[PDB]
C-alpha cells in the first residue's frame, strides 16, 4: 500500500507515535517518507546482506527475522514480511522498540540526514488530524 500522506500521519498518530520518545509526528512522516516513499512494500538490500523492510525500513539486523541475515536477532518477535503489511501495527510497534534502543531517531540514518533540525511541521500540513 503507498499511503497518502495525511493518510500515514492519522495512522501513525492513531497508534501512538506523535511524541514517542519525544518525537513529534512530523518526524516520522517525514522519515517515512525518505525510507520508503511512503510505501509499505518497500525493501531495501544493505551492503552488510541485511535488508531494510516497510514504510520505515525496519532492519533485519536486530528487529524481525527474514531467515537471511546470519548473526541477526528478532527484537520485534515477528517476521519481516509482516513489516510489509497495508496495515501499520507491526511496523509501528517495532519502531517504538527502535527509537527507545539508545539513539533515538538516529537510528534512521535517513532521519539523522534528511529530517533532523528540518522544518518538520511541514510534514504534516493541512492534515485533519
Ligand atoms: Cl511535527
Ligand atoms: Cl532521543
Ligand atoms: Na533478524
Amino acid at each position: 500500500k503507498v499511503f497518502g500522506r495525511c493518510e500515514l500521519a492519522a495512522a501513525m498518530k492513531r497508534h501512538g507515535l506523535d511524541n514517542y520518545r519525544g518525537y513529534s509526528l512530523g518526524n516520522w512522516v517525514c522519515a517515512a517518507k525518505f525510507e520508503s516513499n511512503f510505501n509499505t512494500q518497500a525493501t531495501n538490500r544493505n551492503t552488510d546482506g541485511s535488508t531494510d523492510y516497510g514504510i520505515l525500513q525496519i532492519n533485519s539486523r536486530w528487529w524481525c527475522n527474514d531467515g537471511r541475515t546470519p548473526g541477526s536477532r528478532n527484537l520485534c518477535n515477528i517476521p519481516c514480511s509482516a513489516l510489509l503489511s497495508s496495515d501499520i501495527t507491526a511496523s509501528v510497534n517495532c519502531a517504538k522498540k527502535i527509537v527507545s534502543d539508545g539513539n533515538g531517531m538516529n537510528a534512521w540514518v535517513a532521519w539523522r540526514n534528511r529530517c533532523k533540525g528540518t522544518d518538520v511541521q511541514a510534514w504534516i500540513r493541512g492534515c485533519r488530524l
